């Protein structure tokens, strides 16, 4: 009752980062009709804006609130996992730390037209840095927002690069510049607008609400993707829920249908729709248009474990959480003002902007990623943690004063799947993440030996004068094989999520899309998100999806090519 005898030229599933970008080039013109459907609300939340306020979007209405199966390896323990639900995808509900992992991260792709030097391009096009000058690296016209943050903390970020200068790291004053080496401490830039979120949503949408040509539907869910039997022909959708109607949208000659649900949702979306593995379909009774076993393969995403220790009491009130919340639990209105006034302060933070890349082994490049954040965690599990923050807010109790070093497998070695556990299109996908599954154990000694890395700096001159003792793992914990059961019980997702819909060379049976992100089988069909990174780069994932985005579009109207 929406497209209503309307044909459109790009039909997206998906109304997220890369689906944000795509709409912006493609409605450009006026003679595209652009349609965007998205599950989940208009972007318009204040908790969506406020940085720091990202510890209530957490397993929020905002959230899809998908939980893993069972994970085995994990001391069976499900995962949450989250993803954004609403206009602008996970960008309205991430970190927004800006990281385009190294250029061999690139070249090692495999895939021909998608080398460092065919990308490298596309990021420097879409940026807009308020801290470094226009050059080979950065841009100075484009529509993303990106800055150094605007809150730092004067004693413990400091004491945080002293200690890490201490163990011998040396500093890195970019991490997105491909001139010198990836590894290093040093300051992460966000996708902050003078701090406020600079999400695709604002970035990108809200700028061409105005274009007639562009059709966005909210509150709009899809359950499949119409393939007249191979060419691809509409969508259907139901805009109040999985007891609505069954609405259909219609394409025009030629009109294609852009995947953009994102690494979980698109290979899901497209195994109901006919295209995956056959095995897997059967299952069900969905009759197989394609047969491509990539489909739903190949999930990567970075897990994560932390180490924690309070203050010396006289450092007692000198954290982050000390700067938003009072002792009682209310929210400073100090901090309330030089958020509102001069967009800075506690507000403007996701708390794990300064950090670092390490190498543990001698690796090609940094396996361990590390996230300082001078606040004190009280669960192992750091997602849970913030969860926990934001209830905390009023009860009347002080939030302790600490450090948290989270440790994180940048490039890591496991993989996992995304399937079909239900016919019912509005049911939970069946979501394996694998970590700690590759078969040397890597990923799983990334993470010990970033343990022993996190105690070495916490152990030395720079931070033992803040630190006062260990809560996690904490003293009980010292042989290798108690870490590694700690690690076990407390792993949690640092929030990536790439590669169920990777693409490759022609000839890779393994993959799913091509170079120019069509799909091996379908006509008028390809995906344009984080599904088709055929391997993940070293940092979070935000920035090269819009890459990804602006160059696929690109390539859609004819301004550039690939190959
Ligand atoms: C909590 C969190 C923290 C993160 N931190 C960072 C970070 O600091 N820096 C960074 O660079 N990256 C970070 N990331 C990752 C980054 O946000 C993502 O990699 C990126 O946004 C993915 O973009 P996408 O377009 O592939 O998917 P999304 O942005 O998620 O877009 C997919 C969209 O599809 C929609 N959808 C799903 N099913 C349907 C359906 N049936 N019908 C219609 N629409 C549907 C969803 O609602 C969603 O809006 C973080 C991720 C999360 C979740
Ligand atoms: C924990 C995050 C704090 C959020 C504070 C938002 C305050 C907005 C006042 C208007
Ligand atoms: C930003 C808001 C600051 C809140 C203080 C939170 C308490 C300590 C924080 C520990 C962070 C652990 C890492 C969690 C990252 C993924 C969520």
């Amino acid at each position: 009752s929406s497209p209503v005898a309307q044909k459109y030229d790009y039909i997206l599933v998906g109304g997220g980062t890369a689906a944000c970008v795509l709409a912006n080039r493609l409605s450009a013109d006026g003679s595209k009709r652009v349609l965007v459907l998205e599950a989940g609300p208009d972007n318009t939340s204040r908790d969506v804006k406020i940085p720091a306020a990202i510890t209530r979007l957490f397993r929020s209405p905002l959230d899809w609130n998908l939980f893993s199966e069972l994970q085995e390896q994990l001391a069976e323990r499900q995962i949450y996992m989250a993803r954004g639900r609403l206009l602008g995808g996970s960008s309205a509900t991430n970190a927004t730390l800006y990281h385009r992992g190294a250029a061999g991260d690139y070249d090692a792709w495999g895939v021909e037209g998608w080398s460092s030097e065919d990308v490298l391009s596309w990021f420097v096009q879409a940026e807009t840095n308020a801290d470094f000058g226009p050059g080979a690296y950065h841009g100075s016209g484009g529509p993303m927002r990106v800055e150094n943050p605007r809150y730092t903390n004067k004693q413990l970020h400091t004491a945080f690069f002293k200690a890490a200068e201490e163990v011998g790291l040396t500093p890195n004053s970019d991490f997105n510049d491909w001139s010198h080496d990836h590894a290093g401490y040093g300051t992460f830039q966000v996708m902050q607008d003078k701090g406020t979120r600079a999400d695709m949503y604002r970035q990108y949408l809200k700028p061409v609400l105005g274009r007639r040509n562009l059709q966005v539907l909210t509150g709009a869910a899809v359950t499949k993707v119409n393939i007249d039997q191979a060419q691809a022909l509409g969508v259907e959708f139901s805009t109040d829920g999985p007891t609505g109607e069954r609405l259909s949208a219609e394409l025009a000659p030629g009109g294609e249908v852009i995947m953009c649900a994102g690494a979980v949702h698109t290979p899901f979306l497209l195994k109901h729709s006919g295209v995956g593995p056959s095995a897997e379909l059967k299952e069900f009774g969905i009759p197989v248009v394609s047969n491509l076993a990539g489909v739903g393969q190949n999930l990567q995403d970075q897990p994560a474990c932390l180490t924690a220790a309070p203050v010396k009491e006289k450092y007692d009130g000198i954290a982050i959480s000390d700067h938003i919340y009072n002792e009682k639990g209310q929210i400073r209105k100090r901090a309330i003002a030089s958020y509102l006034l001069g967009g800075r302060g506690g507000l403007t933070s996701t708390g794990c902007d300064r950090g670092a890349f390490v190498r543990t082994a001698g690796q090609a490049l940094p396996d361990l990623q590390v996230r300082f954040v001078p606040g004190m965690a009280l669960d192992p599990d750091g997602v849970s943690t913030y969860v926990r923050f934001a209830k905390f807010q009023s009860q009347g109790l002080k939030w302790p004063s600490g450090i948290t070093m989270q440790l994180i497998a940048c490039r890591p070695q496991s993989t996992g799947s995304v399937g079909l556990k239900s016919a019912d299109p509005f049911a939970p996908p069946k979501l394996s993440p694998g970590y700690l599954t590759d078969k040397d154990g890597a990923d799983l000694a990334t993470l010990r030996k970033g343990i022993h890395w996190a105690r070495d700096v916490a152990r030395s001159s720079a931070l033992s004068e803040y630190l006062d003792g260990e809560l996690f793992p904490g003293s009980g914990v010292v042989s290798d094989d108690q870490i590694d059961e700690y690690i076990r019980r407390s792993i949690h997702s640092s929030n990536a999520i790439t590669g169920t819909c990777k693409m490759g060379n022609a000839g890779d049976s393994s993959s799913v899309v091509d170079n120019q992100l069509r799909v091996h089988g379908v006509e008028g069909l390809r995906v344009v998100d984080a599904s088709v990174v055929p391997k993940i780069p070293g940092g979070q994932t935000g920035a090269p999806v819009v890459m990804i985005a602006e160059r696929a579009a690109a390539l859609l109207t004819g301004k550039a090519t690939i190959g």
